[PDB]
């Protein structure tokens, strides 16, 4: 389950398909009028994501938007390659646009000093908090969830099967992690951003959460459960509350560790 590893794709609910690697989520939201891809995985992973989309019966040229959670190599490293293969427009939070274009994270990032660069993408555009991305019948909402990065976005939509619908959340990372030289306690904007994000995420309408690191919401345990129980195994309307709680715990543990 490495970040670049092959992973046979699978449908989670309705027109929501997992097309990522063994270790990094990517989702295709499909329609007869064209598709939206969420995240690219790693640079090597782009070849996995591309093959996975085709394996689910879709054409790369029909992917019209690529949505970015955040601009680190594990989630975004494959975006540039996928953008070239698809012709899609890449959408991201305002403060991560430059990072996606250059593939270099800025000094505001708590991990700055310890991050690896990744390939810069063409056709990157900003979206605002609350903004709707529409493609034919698809409607995906952007939710600003900064803190791990300034431009982090958590993306939400509804998928349906014969009129039975579920709220799906592609949850950005909410993790307080840094270079050795960084003190969160010295950076009130980052702390406040993280805390606002925990609050936003624990309030989302959230039947099915797909975390950018899939194990954050136990994707592989759920998939194994789904073999007998069906796709209700992915459904858990407390999952966003739980992702937020774990984010809060990681930050509180970190701030305690920093006390003089
Ligand atoms: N070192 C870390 C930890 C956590 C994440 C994350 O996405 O939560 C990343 S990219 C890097
Ligand atoms: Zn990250
Ligand atoms: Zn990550």
């Amino acid at each position: 389950r490495d970040w670049s590893s092959p992973q046979q794709p699978f449908t989670i609910y309705g027109n929501t398909h997992y097309v990522g690697t063994g270790g990094i989520s990517a989702v295709l939201l499909s329609s007869p009028q064209g598709h939206i891809l969420v995240d690219g995985t790693t640079e090597k992973g782009a070849q996995v994501v591309a093959a996975n989309i085709r394996a689910m019966g879709f054409k790369l040229s029909d992917v019209k938007y690529i949505l970015s959670t955040h601009s680190h190599e594990d989630h975004a490293g494959g975006i540039s390659a996928m953008q070239k293969l698809t012709g899609a427009t890449v959408l991201a939070g305002a403060a991560n646009v430059d990072t996606l274009r250059t593939g270099v994270s800025p000094k505001s990032d708590p991990q700055f000093g310890s991050l690896s660069n990744f390939p810069g993408s063409a056709k990157v555009r900003a979206v605002a908090d609350g903004e709707l991305v529409k493609l034919g019948p698809l409607a995906v909402k952007a939710h600003a969830t900064p803190g791990h990065t300034e431009g982090g976005i958590t993306w939400t939509w509804q998928s349906c099967e014969q009129g039975k619908c579920k709220d799906v959340v592609f949850a950005d990372s909410l993790t307080a992690v840094s270079a050795d030289s960084y003190r969160f306690s010295d950076h009130p904007e980052v702390v406040a951003s993280l805390r606002g994000s925990f609050e936003a995420v624990e309030k989302l309408s959230c039947d099915i959460a797909i975390a950018a690191h899939p194990e954050v919401n136990d994707m592989w345990t759920r998939q194994q459960r789904a073999a007998k129980e069906g796709n209700s195994a992915y459904v858990d309307n407390g999952a966003c509350r739980a992702i937020a709680a774990a984010g809060r715990k990681r930050l509180e543990t970190r701030l305690a560790s920093e006390k003089r």
